[PDB]
Protein backbone atom coordinates (compact mmCIF):
# COMPACT_ATOMS: atom_id res chain seq x y z
CA UNK A 1 0.00 0.00 0.00
CA UNK A 2 3.00 2.43 0.23
CA UNK A 3 3.64 3.28 -3.49
CA UNK A 4 0.29 1.62 -4.54
CA UNK A 5 -1.76 4.32 -2.70
CA UNK A 6 0.57 6.92 -4.26
CA UNK A 7 -0.16 5.32 -7.67
CA UNK A 8 -3.98 5.34 -7.08
CA UNK A 9 -3.90 9.04 -5.95
CA UNK A 10 -1.65 10.14 -8.86
CA UNK A 11 -3.88 8.17 -11.31
CA UNK A 12 -7.07 9.79 -9.84
CA UNK A 13 -5.60 13.32 -10.16
CA UNK A 14 -4.39 12.54 -13.70
CA UNK A 15 -7.80 11.08 -14.88
CA UNK A 16 -9.51 14.24 -13.49
CA UNK A 17 -7.24 16.90 -15.10
CA UNK A 18 -6.50 15.04 -18.38
CA UNK A 19 -9.39 12.55 -18.85
CA UNK A 20 -9.40 8.72 -18.73
CA UNK A 21 -9.06 8.00 -22.50
CA UNK A 22 -6.20 10.53 -23.00
CA UNK A 23 -4.19 9.07 -19.99
CA UNK A 24 -2.03 5.88 -20.30
CA UNK A 25 0.09 3.78 -17.86
CA UNK A 26 3.19 5.54 -19.34
CA UNK A 27 1.73 8.91 -18.18
CA UNK A 28 1.07 7.60 -14.62
CA UNK A 29 4.60 6.09 -14.44
CA UNK A 30 6.02 9.46 -15.62
CA UNK A 31 4.32 11.65 -12.91
CA UNK A 32 5.38 9.52 -9.87
CA UNK A 33 8.87 8.99 -11.42
CA UNK A 34 8.75 5.22 -12.13
CA UNK A 35 9.80 3.09 -15.12
CA UNK A 36 7.22 1.25 -17.32
CA UNK A 37 8.40 -2.17 -15.87
CA UNK A 38 8.07 -0.80 -12.29
CA UNK A 39 4.31 0.05 -12.72
CA UNK A 40 3.52 -3.48 -14.17
CA UNK A 41 4.35 -5.00 -10.74
CA UNK A 42 1.41 -3.05 -9.22
CA UNK A 43 -0.85 -2.51 -12.33
CA UNK A 44 -0.80 -4.19 -15.81
CA UNK A 45 -3.45 -1.96 -17.45
CA UNK A 46 -5.22 1.41 -16.95
CA UNK A 47 -8.48 -0.61 -16.38
CA UNK A 48 -6.84 -2.39 -13.39
CA UNK A 49 -5.93 1.12 -12.05
CA UNK A 50 -9.58 2.23 -12.49
CA UNK A 51 -10.84 -0.88 -10.55
CA UNK A 52 -8.42 -0.05 -7.68
CA UNK A 53 -9.78 3.59 -7.55
CA UNK A 54 -13.42 2.36 -7.49
CA UNK A 55 -12.75 -0.44 -4.93
CA UNK A 56 -11.06 2.18 -2.67
CA UNK A 57 -14.06 4.61 -2.92
CA UNK A 58 -16.42 1.62 -2.25
CA UNK A 59 -14.22 0.53 0.71
CA UNK A 60 -14.23 4.01 2.43
CA UNK A 61 -17.99 4.64 1.78
CA UNK A 62 -18.81 1.26 3.34
CA UNK A 63 -16.67 2.13 6.46
CA UNK A 64 -18.62 5.40 6.89
CA UNK A 65 -21.82 3.31 6.52
CA UNK A 66 -20.84 0.74 9.25
CA UNK A 67 -19.79 3.49 11.75
CA UNK A 68 -23.27 5.16 11.53
CA UNK A 69 -25.13 1.82 11.76
CA UNK A 70 -22.88 0.67 14.71
CA UNK A 71 -23.07 4.11 16.50
CA UNK A 72 -25.67 5.98 18.63
CA UNK A 73 -29.37 6.74 18.04
CA UNK A 74 -32.56 4.73 17.53
CA UNK A 75 -32.85 2.52 14.35
CA UNK A 76 -35.11 5.17 12.67
CA UNK A 77 -32.53 7.93 13.41
CA UNK A 78 -29.68 5.70 12.08
CA UNK A 79 -31.78 4.87 8.96
CA UNK A 80 -32.14 8.62 8.34
CA UNK A 81 -28.40 9.32 8.90
CA UNK A 82 -27.48 6.42 6.51
CA UNK A 83 -29.71 7.84 3.70
CA UNK A 84 -28.25 11.41 3.95
CA UNK A 85 -24.71 9.90 3.87
CA UNK A 86 -25.51 7.49 1.00
CA UNK A 87 -27.08 10.23 -1.21
CA UNK A 88 -24.17 12.67 -0.40
CA UNK A 89 -21.74 9.93 -1.49
CA UNK A 90 -23.74 9.38 -4.77
CA UNK A 91 -23.81 13.12 -5.74
CA UNK A 92 -20.04 13.47 -5.05
CA UNK A 93 -19.06 10.23 -7.00
CA UNK A 94 -21.46 10.47 -10.00
CA UNK A 95 -19.10 8.93 -12.66
CA UNK A 96 -18.20 6.08 -10.24
CA UNK A 97 -21.94 5.23 -9.83
CA UNK A 98 -22.59 5.27 -13.64
CA UNK A 99 -19.46 3.05 -13.90
CA UNK A 100 -20.73 0.75 -11.04
CA UNK A 101 -24.21 -0.08 -12.58
CA UNK A 102 -23.72 0.10 -16.44
CA UNK A 103 -15.82 -7.63 -17.27
CA UNK A 104 -13.60 -9.76 -14.89
CA UNK A 105 -15.78 -12.37 -13.00
CA UNK A 106 -13.90 -12.22 -9.66
CA UNK A 107 -13.89 -8.41 -9.71
CA UNK A 108 -17.67 -8.44 -10.40
CA UNK A 109 -18.14 -10.97 -7.52
CA UNK A 110 -16.37 -8.52 -5.20
CA UNK A 111 -18.80 -5.71 -6.26
CA UNK A 112 -21.81 -7.99 -5.59
CA UNK A 113 -20.42 -8.75 -2.09
CA UNK A 114 -20.13 -5.01 -1.20
CA UNK A 115 -23.71 -4.29 -2.47
CA UNK A 116 -24.88 -7.17 -0.21
CA UNK A 117 -23.18 -5.63 2.89
CA UNK A 118 -24.96 -2.22 2.39
CA UNK A 119 -28.36 -3.89 2.02
CA UNK A 120 -27.92 -6.27 5.02
CA UNK A 121 -26.82 -3.48 7.44
CA UNK A 122 -29.99 -1.52 6.57
CA UNK A 123 -32.25 -4.67 6.44
CA UNK A 124 -31.51 -5.62 10.07
CA UNK A 125 -31.86 -1.95 11.12
CA UNK A 126 -35.31 -1.59 9.41
CA UNK A 127 -36.59 -4.81 11.19
CA UNK A 128 -35.61 -3.45 14.69
CA UNK A 129 -37.37 -0.09 14.04
CA UNK A 130 -40.58 -1.87 12.87
CA UNK A 131 -40.53 -4.27 15.91
CA UNK A 132 -40.57 -1.30 18.36
CA UNK A 133 -43.29 0.71 16.47
CA UNK A 134 -40.95 3.46 15.10
CA UNK A 135 -41.06 2.45 11.37
CA UNK A 136 -43.76 1.66 8.75
CA UNK A 137 -44.65 -2.04 8.88
CA UNK A 138 -43.50 -3.20 5.38
CA UNK A 139 -41.07 -6.00 4.47
CA UNK A 140 -37.41 -4.91 5.34
CA UNK A 141 -36.01 -6.05 1.95
CA UNK A 142 -38.63 -3.95 0.02
CA UNK A 143 -38.10 -0.79 2.15
CA UNK A 144 -34.27 -1.07 1.96
CA UNK A 145 -34.12 -1.52 -1.89
CA UNK A 146 -36.75 1.23 -2.43
CA UNK A 147 -35.14 3.81 -0.08
CA UNK A 148 -31.58 3.09 -1.35
CA UNK A 149 -32.96 2.85 -4.94
CA UNK A 150 -34.54 6.35 -4.57
CA UNK A 151 -31.12 7.73 -3.47
CA UNK A 152 -29.13 5.90 -6.24
CA UNK A 153 -31.44 7.01 -9.18
CA UNK A 154 -30.05 10.59 -8.75
CA UNK A 155 -27.04 9.48 -10.94
CA UNK A 156 -29.41 9.32 -13.99
CA UNK A 157 -31.17 12.73 -13.42
CA UNK A 158 -29.00 15.06 -11.17
CA UNK A 159 -27.34 17.93 -13.16
CA UNK A 160 -24.38 19.54 -11.21
CA UNK A 161 -24.68 22.70 -13.37
CA UNK A 162 -28.45 23.01 -12.55
CA UNK A 163 -30.33 25.46 -10.26
CA UNK A 164 -30.48 23.19 -7.13
CA UNK A 165 -27.24 22.36 -5.27
CA UNK A 166 -26.15 18.93 -3.91
CA UNK A 167 -27.17 19.94 -0.32
CA UNK A 168 -30.74 20.96 -1.36
CA UNK A 169 -31.28 17.68 -3.30
CA UNK A 170 -30.01 15.53 -0.36
CA UNK A 171 -32.23 17.41 2.16
CA UNK A 172 -35.41 17.22 0.01
CA UNK A 173 -34.93 13.56 -0.99
CA UNK A 174 -34.36 12.49 2.64
CA UNK A 175 -37.34 14.67 3.82
CA UNK A 176 -39.56 13.11 1.10
CA UNK A 177 -38.72 9.47 2.01
CA UNK A 178 -39.09 10.16 5.81
CA UNK A 179 -42.52 11.90 5.85
CA UNK A 180 -43.95 10.61 2.57
CA UNK A 181 -45.42 12.89 -0.14
CA UNK A 182 -48.90 13.31 1.47
CA UNK A 183 -48.94 15.89 4.36
CA UNK B 1 -50.69 -1.26 -39.10
CA UNK B 2 -52.83 -4.14 -40.58
CA UNK B 3 -50.10 -6.85 -41.16
CA UNK B 4 -47.50 -4.80 -39.15
CA UNK B 5 -49.45 -5.33 -35.86
CA UNK B 6 -49.81 -9.01 -36.85
CA UNK B 7 -45.99 -9.07 -37.38
CA UNK B 8 -45.29 -7.39 -33.98
CA UNK B 9 -47.67 -9.82 -32.16
CA UNK B 10 -46.26 -12.91 -33.94
CA UNK B 11 -42.65 -11.70 -33.22
CA UNK B 12 -43.55 -11.10 -29.49
CA UNK B 13 -45.05 -14.64 -29.14
CA UNK B 14 -42.05 -16.13 -30.98
CA UNK B 15 -39.41 -14.25 -28.84
CA UNK B 16 -41.22 -15.49 -25.69
CA UNK B 17 -41.53 -19.22 -26.61
CA UNK B 18 -38.22 -19.58 -28.50
CA UNK B 19 -35.98 -16.72 -27.22
CA UNK B 20 -34.65 -13.60 -29.01
CA UNK B 21 -31.21 -14.95 -30.07
CA UNK B 22 -32.67 -18.25 -31.44
CA UNK B 23 -35.34 -16.38 -33.54
CA UNK B 24 -34.55 -14.80 -36.97
CA UNK B 25 -36.56 -12.74 -39.56
CA UNK B 26 -36.96 -16.00 -41.58
CA UNK B 27 -38.76 -17.62 -38.59
CA UNK B 28 -41.19 -14.63 -38.18
CA UNK B 29 -41.91 -14.65 -41.97
CA UNK B 30 -42.56 -18.43 -41.78
CA UNK B 31 -45.17 -18.24 -38.92
CA UNK B 32 -47.38 -15.51 -40.52
CA UNK B 33 -46.94 -17.16 -43.96
CA UNK B 34 -44.90 -14.40 -45.72
CA UNK B 35 -41.85 -14.48 -47.98
CA UNK B 36 -38.41 -13.10 -46.87
CA UNK B 37 -38.79 -10.12 -49.38
CA UNK B 38 -42.31 -9.42 -48.02
CA UNK B 39 -41.04 -8.92 -44.37
CA UNK B 40 -38.23 -6.48 -45.52
CA UNK B 41 -40.91 -3.92 -46.57
CA UNK B 42 -42.03 -3.69 -42.90
CA UNK B 43 -38.80 -4.75 -41.04
CA UNK B 44 -35.15 -5.06 -42.27
CA UNK B 45 -33.73 -6.66 -39.10
CA UNK B 46 -34.85 -8.46 -35.90
CA UNK B 47 -33.55 -5.38 -33.96
CA UNK B 48 -36.01 -3.15 -35.89
CA UNK B 49 -38.78 -5.65 -34.84
CA UNK B 50 -37.61 -5.40 -31.21
CA UNK B 51 -37.78 -1.55 -31.34
CA UNK B 52 -41.35 -1.75 -32.71
CA UNK B 53 -42.37 -4.08 -29.78
CA UNK B 54 -40.81 -1.71 -27.19
CA UNK B 55 -42.24 1.49 -28.82
CA UNK B 56 -45.71 -0.16 -28.77
CA UNK B 57 -45.44 -1.10 -25.02
CA UNK B 58 -44.20 2.48 -24.26
CA UNK B 59 -47.06 3.92 -26.40
CA UNK B 60 -49.83 1.95 -24.52
CA UNK B 61 -48.30 2.53 -21.03
CA UNK B 62 -48.18 6.28 -21.73
CA UNK B 63 -51.92 6.29 -22.82
CA UNK B 64 -52.87 4.60 -19.50
CA UNK B 65 -50.73 7.28 -17.76
CA UNK B 66 -52.48 10.26 -19.53
CA UNK B 67 -55.99 8.83 -18.84
CA UNK B 68 -55.34 8.69 -15.04
CA UNK B 69 -53.67 12.16 -14.97
CA UNK B 70 -56.54 13.69 -17.13
CA UNK B 71 -59.34 11.89 -15.13
CA UNK B 72 -61.07 12.36 -11.74
CA UNK B 73 -59.61 12.80 -8.23
CA UNK B 74 -57.42 15.37 -6.48
CA UNK B 75 -53.75 15.73 -7.64
CA UNK B 76 -52.55 13.65 -4.59
CA UNK B 77 -55.06 10.85 -5.43
CA UNK B 78 -53.99 10.92 -9.12
CA UNK B 79 -50.28 10.91 -8.05
CA UNK B 80 -50.98 7.74 -6.03
CA UNK B 81 -52.93 6.05 -8.88
CA UNK B 82 -50.08 6.90 -11.34
CA UNK B 83 -47.44 5.23 -9.08
CA UNK B 84 -49.46 1.97 -8.63
CA UNK B 85 -49.97 1.86 -12.43
CA UNK B 86 -46.30 2.69 -13.20
CA UNK B 87 -44.90 0.04 -10.81
CA UNK B 88 -47.41 -2.61 -12.08
CA UNK B 89 -46.21 -1.85 -15.63
CA UNK B 90 -42.52 -2.20 -14.54
CA UNK B 91 -43.03 -5.64 -12.84
CA UNK B 92 -44.95 -6.91 -15.94
CA UNK B 93 -42.35 -5.65 -18.48
CA UNK B 94 -39.09 -6.38 -16.62
CA UNK B 95 -36.97 -7.30 -19.73
CA UNK B 96 -38.30 -4.20 -21.58
CA UNK B 97 -37.14 -1.96 -18.66
CA UNK B 98 -33.61 -3.53 -18.53
CA UNK B 99 -33.58 -3.04 -22.35
CA UNK B 100 -34.82 0.60 -21.97
CA UNK B 101 -32.05 1.81 -19.53
CA UNK B 102 -28.88 -0.31 -20.33
CA UNK B 103 -27.84 2.53 -30.95
CA UNK B 104 -29.84 4.55 -33.62
CA UNK B 105 -29.82 8.35 -32.74
CA UNK B 106 -33.38 9.11 -33.93
CA UNK B 107 -34.76 6.04 -32.13
CA UNK B 108 -32.95 7.11 -28.92
CA UNK B 109 -34.37 10.67 -29.38
CA UNK B 110 -37.88 9.16 -29.49
CA UNK B 111 -37.23 7.30 -26.18
CA UNK B 112 -36.00 10.57 -24.55
CA UNK B 113 -39.21 12.32 -25.72
CA UNK B 114 -41.45 9.63 -24.09
CA UNK B 115 -39.46 9.80 -20.78
CA UNK B 116 -40.01 13.62 -20.84
CA UNK B 117 -43.84 13.24 -21.22
CA UNK B 118 -44.09 10.91 -18.13
CA UNK B 119 -42.07 13.36 -16.01
CA UNK B 120 -43.92 16.50 -17.17
CA UNK B 121 -47.42 15.02 -16.50
CA UNK B 122 -46.37 14.21 -12.92
CA UNK B 123 -44.38 17.51 -12.46
CA UNK B 124 -47.44 19.71 -13.14
CA UNK B 125 -49.60 17.41 -10.96
CA UNK B 126 -47.13 17.59 -7.97
CA UNK B 127 -47.10 21.47 -8.18
CA UNK B 128 -50.95 21.65 -7.97
CA UNK B 129 -51.08 19.32 -4.91
CA UNK B 130 -48.37 21.38 -3.12
CA UNK B 131 -50.17 24.71 -3.95
CA UNK B 132 -53.38 23.51 -2.20
CA UNK B 133 -51.62 22.03 0.92
CA UNK B 134 -52.18 18.32 0.02
CA UNK B 135 -48.51 17.40 -0.81
CA UNK B 136 -45.08 17.79 0.90
CA UNK B 137 -43.49 21.13 -0.05
CA UNK B 138 -40.42 19.96 -2.05
CA UNK B 139 -39.38 20.89 -5.62
CA UNK B 140 -41.71 19.06 -8.17
CA UNK B 141 -38.76 17.85 -10.31
CA UNK B 142 -37.01 16.24 -7.28
CA UNK B 143 -40.20 14.54 -6.00
CA UNK B 144 -41.17 13.24 -9.49
CA UNK B 145 -37.69 11.74 -10.29
CA UNK B 146 -37.41 10.26 -6.76
CA UNK B 147 -40.91 8.68 -6.69
CA UNK B 148 -40.66 7.33 -10.28
CA UNK B 149 -37.00 6.37 -9.58
CA UNK B 150 -38.11 4.29 -6.54
CA UNK B 151 -40.69 2.48 -8.75
CA UNK B 152 -38.22 1.89 -11.65
CA UNK B 153 -35.35 0.46 -9.45
CA UNK B 154 -37.48 -2.70 -8.91
CA UNK B 155 -36.13 -3.97 -12.31
CA UNK B 156 -32.65 -4.44 -10.71
CA UNK B 157 -33.85 -6.23 -7.48
CA UNK B 158 -37.35 -7.83 -8.01
CA UNK B 159 -37.21 -11.68 -8.35
CA UNK B 160 -40.46 -13.13 -9.92
CA UNK B 161 -39.64 -16.57 -8.41
CA UNK B 162 -39.27 -15.03 -4.89
CA UNK B 163 -41.57 -15.21 -1.80
CA UNK B 164 -43.43 -11.87 -2.37
CA UNK B 165 -45.78 -11.53 -5.39
CA UNK B 166 -46.04 -8.56 -7.82
CA UNK B 167 -49.22 -7.27 -6.01
CA UNK B 168 -47.55 -7.23 -2.55
CA UNK B 169 -44.46 -5.37 -3.85
CA UNK B 170 -46.64 -2.70 -5.62
CA UNK B 171 -48.84 -2.18 -2.51
CA UNK B 172 -45.88 -1.88 -0.06
CA UNK B 173 -43.77 0.42 -2.34
CA UNK B 174 -46.77 2.77 -2.91
CA UNK B 175 -47.63 2.67 0.85
CA UNK B 176 -43.96 3.44 1.74
CA UNK B 177 -43.70 6.48 -0.61
CA UNK B 178 -47.15 7.89 0.48
CA UNK B 179 -46.75 7.79 4.30
CA UNK B 180 -42.94 7.77 4.54
CA UNK B 181 -40.95 5.22 6.61
CA UNK B 182 -41.40 6.91 10.05
CA UNK B 183 -44.85 6.26 11.63
CA UNK B 184 -46.92 9.41 12.59
CA UNK B 185 -45.91 10.78 16.07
Amino acid sequence: NDRRTQIIKVATELFREKGYYATSLDDIADRIGFTKPAIYYYFKSKEDVLFAIVNSIVDEALERFHAIAAGPGSPGERIHALLVEHTRTILRNLDANTLFYNLSPEREREMRKREREYTEIMQRLYAEGVATGELLDVDPTVATATLLGAAIWTYRWYDPEGRLSADEVVEQITRLLLNGYRR
